[PDB]
């Protein structure tokens, strides 16, 4: 079960069932109003009136996983109280910490009342959402199931968006970089793998300063496994000069650490020894549909399939479109007409009864269906002004039949790609 | 402030504030559903939300004063869980028990909305509420206030009804019998006071079987002012077998308690050495109005001078009444009379436009007046029938204008009487 539903994401909407079921508690919540900001706590508590049954106390972990933005190039949740930043990976209480929907989530998730329903009836959101960017490949996140694993590196944004520009004319893939959020440093890949590399800078012959460590240390981690086995073993001497939104380490040598006076080989003795290069191996793999395991390359394929079955999606929204738009003309065309047969008084109404009036508009097959709203004409309708304004929007709703008609999936997707401000 | 708005009842509703605070929050309760009950410790609650500011464990002793049914001959609350009887004056705690609005509270508490408002705007409980049957003294009540005191006795119901029918027509005064719930001795007025006696039998000569003890008596008091100095002095050995719905003490005479040979000696010291009879002394004295205190007899006067101020609000009712019936007949009377116009035409509506049509509508000063319904009929008042229907609508409205012109407050009282099943 925790293959499926518990651990790992999916393609579409790019997040796990808990974490769909966050974001629609978040949704739900901000149903009365967009911009107030909602307790985590009541979150955590609402995701079990959704479905979520592994611990409230999960979803305060998962809470604390999108709320941040450390390991997010694209967040999408806003988030008020004390969450963290690259340097504590831990947030606060949910009762302490509050979150809500970001303007950025409606700028990607529009167009969401078209996913297909989950097999779950008790899960209130359904089996995948609609955004117009996925993002299980944008963020970064680690998963282990049932005899499978998959780690996920976030990568750039905005080239991305090029790539898929240049992919929905039928191009071929574009490679993105790995980029990661308040990063500093360097990523290179080699056969792979890739290498993150921190800044480190000779501030003089013996005496370093350290601005970025990689995404496997946080402040403690890079004490406790660089800085106090260096410091253990007689090499260096550091000290912890880090800022809020940032990294800083002073590290100066002792005279036993012996430096090379090649450039390359003290780097690259210093770089392996201070465990700045971390080699990170990611896992693609992860469900696509309604659960089967599918291994990528990186976010671009991901956003092309993503367009693929978004197609179908924006046909079914322009077919929609022209049935109700047809329908809106038709009985727009039947109040204009209906109004104008009665100025002219070619229809009579009065002097009668309910059912011979229906028997009479029963005689044409328009009137006959659209009694209903004809009946429900007041005396309002009973002008000529009225009667070319009802005209009026059955020829906008004709225009705009024909404008759904002779419209596109591909102009569409590049007008909505359009207002993304 | 406590002699007014604290302690004391009322005459016209028959409850203190604190009592009509409980009813409220009852009521506002039961607005969902009356049939269900609710927590008397979340009415307890809610009575503050009212403006009961006197402390919600007082909100609890007041639940249990009127949710039980040993000191209310005329109950109107219905009750679920441990409430008590005659043997323990004690209910449970308000989060165990719960309390709902009774039948019998609708079959007494109709017309309450020309309730006059209470001084206090910030009791959303008005003055005094409208019952049919006032029931200040029909339940027995104890209230001691800044420089005053009252004690109240339960009396009958159905022949101070049969006393109300004879006071209708302007007969004497009926002297009711104070009847107690759950009561089986007897109640004897002598000179203003009353000598309430229990039932005593003689099992043999030695021997005694107690069923009633006096209202200031339980369990308890009983045994420890009556029971314990009997057995303290060497006069008697009690044993309490008492039932759950009835009192019972089985006495044996010990050979130092002398019993008289003559039947009324004995039968007078047994009675109070006992305690037996309790001499009570009634004091009617409450408030009228906004709060004046007023002395009466027993429960008759005051149900006729409530009968009294009841009649000017059922001639206010009939009065409305009249306007409503009369308004209704001549906006339905309208109805068929502009259907009429249209049906044969004399009112041309078509060709034209809005203001034009309100300032030709304007010159009949009925359409004039009811132009915003007259515009609001719809295609379904375009028709001769619903023409037929609207002036039966004027027709039963204008034959209820004189039914509420011809009928009068006593019938319309004795009506109410009658559907009281």
């Amino acid at each position: 079960y925790t293959v499926e539903n518990r651990a790992i994401p999916n393609m579409i909407d790019g997040f796990k069932p808990v974490q769909r079921f966050v974001i629609a508690r978040a949704l739900d919540l901000a149903r009365g109003n967009k911009d107030k900001f909602h307790k985590l706590a009541s979150i955590a508590g609402g995701v079990a009136d959704l479905g979520y049954h592994h611990g409230e106390n999960s979803a305060q972990d998962a809470g604390a996983l999108m709320a941040n933005t450390w390991n997010n190039n694209f967040p999408l949740l806003d988030g008020q109280g004390n969450f963290g930043s690259r340097t504590v990976q831990k947030a606060a209480a949910s009762r302490y910490i509050f979150a809500r929907v970001s303007k950025n989530f409606y700028n990607v998730y529009k167009d969401t009342e078209y996913a297909p329903v989950h097999q779950d009836k008790e899960h209130i959101p359904p089996a995948f959402y609609l955004p117009i960017i996925p993002t299980v490949l944008l963020n970064g996140v680690s998963g282990i199931a049932t005899g499978y694993a998959t780690y996920i590196l976030p990568h750039s944004v905005s080239s991305v968006k090029k790539a898929v520009l240049q992919a929905l004319q039928g191009k071929k893939v574009t490679k993105p970089k790995v980029e990661f959020p308040e990063f500093r440093g360097e990523v290179v890949e080699i056969d792979g793998q890739y290498e993150i590399r921190g800044t480190y800078k000779f501030t003089s012959r013996t005496q370093m300063h350290i601005t970025e460590i990689p995404y496997k240390y946080d402040r403690e981690t890079y004490v406790s496994k660089i800085l106090d086995p260096l410091e253990n073993k007689g090499f260096i001497t550091w000290d912890d000069a880090c800022g809020e939104h940032g990294f800083g380490f002073k590290v100066k040598f002792r005279k036993e650490y012996s430096l090379s006076d090649n450039e390359e080989e003290r780097h690259a003795k210093i770089m392996k020894d201070f465990g700045l290069i971390e080699r990170r191996s990611q896992n693609i793999t992860v469900i696509n549909e309604k659960g089967k395991l599918q291994v990528y390359d990186n976010v671009v394929d991901l956003i092309k399939d993503f367009v693929e079955v978004r197609k179908t999606y924006v046909q079914k929204r322009i077919d929609n479109k022209i049935k109700e738009t047809e329908s809106a003309f038709r009985l727009a065309f039947a109040k204009a007409h209906f109004i104008k047969k009665v100025i002219s008084g070619e229809i009579v109404v009065q002097g009668k009864t309910r059912k011979e009036l229906t028997e009479e508009l029963s005689k044409i097959d328009m009137y006959s269906s659209y009694v209903d709203k004809l009946v429900g004409m007041n005396i309002f309708h009973m002008t000529s002004d009225e009667a070319k304004k009802l005209a009026e929007e059955a020829k906008a709703k004709k225009e705009e039949n024909e404008y759904w008609k002779t419209t596109d999936v591909v102009t569409e997707y590049t007008k909505d790609l359009e207002e993304i401000k």
